[PDB]
Order: structure tokens, then C-alpha cells, then sequence
């Protein structure tokens, strides 16, 4: 039998730009369960929010001060707990940000630990002595400058694979471990149906800490993932933590190679449920992380090819075309010009609802939301592009202006400007000022306006939720691309049972013919975007409008 969540259609809340009941700018925990009912009426399923956990917020929740305590941004506990309650009313379920590679420096645990070298909570992290009078090794950090920061306390280094304010904790140390599991508890003790584990595959070090080659330092989120105890300290976490509960575990597998994915996710190996990798939301980024690198939907479908391939029989992945760290879904793989922006909303919402895996919808793709036209510096503020600006600015590799025109098309803040709810000031996210401006063009892309109008992006995400519920093979069935070396339009099948269905998608601005494969013929027309007619029954093949989109039954 297939558990809950392979049917399962989640939907991805980033609390901090979703709803302001305040008037402070800043999303909160209320604003979320006012909106429960919009999420249950879209066809939502479970919902998993990013940190919501104690935090000074220099990366917007992923420096954890305080695991057992809420942020005081988004509320108190008691808030927390009627979320949960409110959305149980509903009958769906929460899954929530697990940040354990790492917390904040104002963590109790790190405001001992570097209160000398021989205190108990010493090893809670990786203290090291640098030499040759610099870093203990050349490791570089994802946020700027190096992995290694001094302690003048000490006068050792301590190890932040990201920011300065995020130290890495140290899994070598089996009470540091048993403490990760007691908070993991205190969670699902709650009643918590799902955790995303961030950075999952970076959680164990290398013995000794020595340098990285050459070849390794051009790529060093590779070798962060090569860690010798990785599998053994994750499927600790389950015997101990996972094997008691039946809580849905998902991993942000970030650094690692497609080829290790099923050591992660395969069921048999009783460590992770489900896999966000890479590949996908990446696939036309550079290796530096803020260029963009020209691709087409033959790398596009190629990559979802791969990634189906991996999860196998016993593995599972999700799927997402955007999250809090990419720019807008239809900005990045469709056409975001305002005469195509909602047909190939609509055709990416297809593609979205009909993959093999788990779909999580991030907030606001469903109103077909945009990239944020950025203009100040201030537009860009984020630890991420604020350590490219160390890393390749002040570096002279780059200019600041250079930097700027690439991040302006991979910031992530496209994804995090406030959720558009209506057409009144800041489009109904806030009363008072938003902590990141509200995209101008809520004026005509909100939820208010989408709700009412049935030819919505809105309204066409939700009947495409209504279809895949009703549609097993839809989730759970087979996955086969028709042709992967197709660039203009993307289709493929679903099988199940004997019922197979045909998806095609026109991913081109312009008309184009489709031919099905020998022996195939639509029998039945379950939904299209952007088309004037549907196909007869027995066609063997489609006239596809620019962008159109369709799922067809065949026989
Ligand atoms: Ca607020």
C-alpha cells in the first residue's frame, strides 16, 4: 500500500511574506490560520512552512536560537498550537523546517560552548586551531569568505559551512545527537505530520578536516556532502526519532550527486520519505550559484528524467518548480510577459500536478506570481547575495553592477515578496509597511481577483489539484517521457492499472503540431489551458496554441 503523502498535494507557506495581522510587515502565525480556508478551498493537502523556530533572522529563520520556542515575530506557542489545530479542523497537516546542520551563535548551546575549551557543550561544534597563521583548512563558506571563523575567546576557529551567525553543529558527538532527537520529539510529540530536513546531506564532516584540492574547491558543496558518517547518523534518527512516529521525513539534499539520492529516500533503508534535490530548480544556474546558464526543455525534461530514475521502486521524490530560494516559477521556466504570463502559468501548473512524486506548490505560483522588478540595492538584501558581493565584488572578479543584473533573475527575493491577497495597499498582506516591497503588479495578479474569475490561474490550479486527487495514476503511476530530445513540446504518460493518460505541454510562444505515439489515441479530454477545442476521441494527434496545455486519457 502507498502512504498518504505519495497522493498528497503540499503546498509550501513562507510565514514571514504570506500574512501580516499586525501591521509590523512581517508575516505571522494568525495571518497563516486566517487562510486556512483559501489553502483547504484550493485543493491543499498538507502545507510545510519554513523555520518558524527562536531566530535572529539572518537567514530568515534557518539560525535557530531557541528550537523549543517560537519565533517572536510570528507569535507565541499558543498560536502555534491553534495553527495546528485549526488546520487538523480541516483535516490537513503540517509539516514543518527541521535546521539541525547548523543553529544560530545566540544559541544557548554556542554561547557555552565558546565560553572556553572545556565546557561540555565544547563539542556541540567543530573548534579547530588554524595554521600557517591563517583558516585550520580552505574550506569557503556558501555566504561569503571562508567556513572557518576566529574566536578570540579561545583563539580558536569554529566551522560554518553558511553564515557567520549559523555554526555548523557537530553530529560526531553522540550527546549532541541525542539532543537533536529529544528536540525532534518535542515536535512530533505535538502532533507534527511531516519534517523537511534542511541541508540534510552535509550533516557529517571530515575526519582531520583537510584541505580541499583544486578540482574539489571548484565545486566544494560536493565534498560537504562526502561526509564518512552521513547514512549511519540518518538512520540513527530513525531508529531512535522516525520509527516511533508516522511523520513523513523529507530531505533537502543539497551538494550531492543525483547517484547518491537513493541512499537518502529508499524505503528499504529506513533514513529519509521523500527527496528535494537540485537538478531541476537548478538546472539553468551556474556553478557559482547566481549566474544563469542558457537551457532549453530538452535539459528541462532530460533532468526530470534523471531525477524520476533514481527514485526506483522503493524511492520517492517531490516535485516543485519554485521555493523561498529561487525567482518565480513562470518568471524562471515559463514567460512571465504579460500577454503569456498566465498561459504558461497555467501550462506549468500541468506539468506541476501530472509529475511522478510529491508536487509542492510555493505561495503565490497559483496567482501565477512574478520576479520582483528590482531597483535599490535594498531590493536585493539577502546574507546569500550580501556574501557574492564578498565573495565577488570586493574581490574584483565582478562588479557590483554585474552582479546585479544576474541576481536580479536568480535573487532570493523574487520568492519572497508578499503573498498578493487583494488590490488594496500592499495588496492586502499588510496595514502597515511590508519588510520587502510588494511586487507593483498585484494590481491585476491577486487572489481576490483569481477566486471569482473560473479562466483564473487560481481557478485552473485548483481544478488540476480536483483531477490529480481523482486520478491515481496522476501520483502514483509509472513516468515516461515520449521524447526527451524534444525542445518545443513537452508530453509524456502516466500509467496505472491499466489506465494510462497523456500529457502535452507547448512550451513555445507559437503553434505547434504534436503526433502521438503508434497505437495511441486520446479517448478522453480531462482538462486543457489555452485551447479553443479539444481533440476528437480517436485523434492520433494535437494542434497545439502557444502554451496550451492538456491531460488526455488514451486508449
Ligand atoms: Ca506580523
Amino acid at each position: 500500500g502507498a502512504p498518504w503523502w505519495k497522493s498528497a498535494v503540499f503546498y509550501q507557506v513562507y510565514p514571514r511574506s504570506f500574512k501580516d495581522t499586525n501591521g509590523d510587515g512581517i508575516g505571522d502565525f494568525k495571518g497563516l490560520t486566517e487562510k486556512l480556508d483559501y489553502l483547504k478551498g484550493l485543493g491543499i493537502d498538507a502545507i510545510w512552512i519554513n523555520p518558524h523556530y527562536a531566530s535572529p533572522n539572518t537567514d530568515n529563520g534557518y539560525d535557530i536560537s531557541d528550537y523549543r520556542e517560537v519565533m517572536k515575530e510570528y507569535g507565541t506557542m499558543e498560536d502555534f498550537d491553534r495553527l495546528m489545530a485549526e488546520l487538523k479542523k480541516r483535516g490537513m497537516r503540517l509539516m514543518v523546517d527541521v535546521v539541525i546542520n547548523h543553529s544560530s551563535d545566540q544559541h544557548e548551546w554556542f554561547k557555552s560552548s565558546r565560553a572556553s575549551k572545556d565546557n561540555p557543550y565544547r563539542d556541540y561544534y567543530f573548534w579547530r586551531d588554524g595554521k600557517d597563521g591563517h583558516e585550520p583548512n580552505n574550506y569557503p563558506s556558501f555566504f561569503g569568505g571562508s567556513a572557518w571563523e576566529k574566536d578570540p575567546v579561545t583563539g580558536q576557529y569554529y566551522l560554518h559551512y553558511f553564515g557567520r551567525q549559523q555554526p555548523d553543529l557537530n553530529w560526531d558527538t553522540p550527546k549532541l545527537r541525542e539532543e537533536l532527537y529529544a528536540m525532534l520529539r518535542f515536535w512530533l510529540d505535538k502532533g507534527v505530520s511531516g519534517m523537511r530536513f534542511d541541508t540534510v546531506a552535509t550533516y557529517s564532516k571530515t575526519p582531520g578536516f583537510p584541505d580541499l584540492t583544486p578540482e574539489q574547491m571548484k565545486n566544494f558543496a560536493e565534498a560537504y556532502t562526502q561526509g564518512p558518517n552521513l547514512h549511519r547518523y540518518l538512520q540513527e534518527m530513525h531508529e531512535k526519532v522516525f520509527d516511533h512516529y508516522d511523520a513523513v521525513t523529507a530531505g533537502e539534499i543539497f551538494g550531492a550527486p543525483l547517484n547518491q539520492v537513493p541512499l537518502f529516500i529508499d524505503s528499504r533503508r529506513k533514513e529519509l520519505d521523500m527527496a528535494f534535490t537540485f537538478d531541476l530548480i537548478r538546472y539553468d544556474r551556474a556553478l557559482d550559484r547566481w549566474h544563469t546558464i542558457p537551457r532549453t526543455l530538452a535539459d528541462f525534461r532530460q533532468t526530470i528524467d534523471k531525477v524520476d530514475a533514481i527514485a526506483g521502486e522503493y524511492g520517492w521524490n517531490t516535485f516543485f518548480l519554485g521555493n523561498h530560494d529561487n525567482p518565480r516559477a513562470v518568471s524562471h521556466f515559463g514567460d512571465d510577459r504579460p500577454q503569456w504570463r498566465e498561459a504558461s502559468a497555467k501550462a506549468l501548473a500541468t506539468v506541476t500536478l501530472t509529475q511522478r512524486g510529491t508536487p509542492f506548490i510555493f505561495q503565490g505560483d497559483e496567482l501565477g506570481m512574478t520576479n520582483y522588478p528590482f531597483k535599490t540595492l535594498q531590493d536585493f538584501d539577502d546574507i546569500e547575495v550580501k556574501g557574492f558581493f564578498q565573495d565577488y565584488v570586493e574581490t574584483g572578479k565582478a562588479t557590483a553592477e554585474e552582479l546585479l543584473t544576474n541576481v536580479a533573475l536568480t535573487s532570493r527575493n523574487n520568492a519572497r515578496t508578499p503573498f498578493q491577497w487583494d488590490d488594496s495597499a500592499n495588496a492586502g498582506f499588510t496595514t502597515g509597511k511590508p519588510w520587502l516591497k510588494v511586487n507593483p503588479n498585484y494590481t491585476e495578479i491577486n487572489a481576490a481577483r483569481e477566486i471569482g474569475d473560473p479562466k483564473s490561474v487560481y481557478s485552473f490550479y485548483r481544478n488540476l489539484i480536483s483531477i490529480r486527487h481523482e486520478t491515481p495514476a496522476l501520483s502514483t503511476g509509472s513516468y515516461r517521457d515520449i521524447d526527451p530530445s524534444n525542445a518545443d513540446v513537452y508530453a509524456y504518460t502516466r500509467s496505472q492499472d491499466g489506465e494510462t493518460y497523456l500529457v502535452v505541454v507547448n512550451f513555445k510562444a507559437e503553434p505547434r503540431s504534436f503526433t502521438l505515439p503508434d497505437g495511441m489515441h486520446i479517448a478522453e479530454t480531462l482538462i486543457e489551458s489555452s485551447s479553443p477545442a479539444a481533440p476528437a476521441a480517436g485523434a492520433a494527434s494535437l494542434e497545439l496554441q502557444p502554451w496550451q496545455s492538456g491531460i488526455y486519457k488514451v486508449k
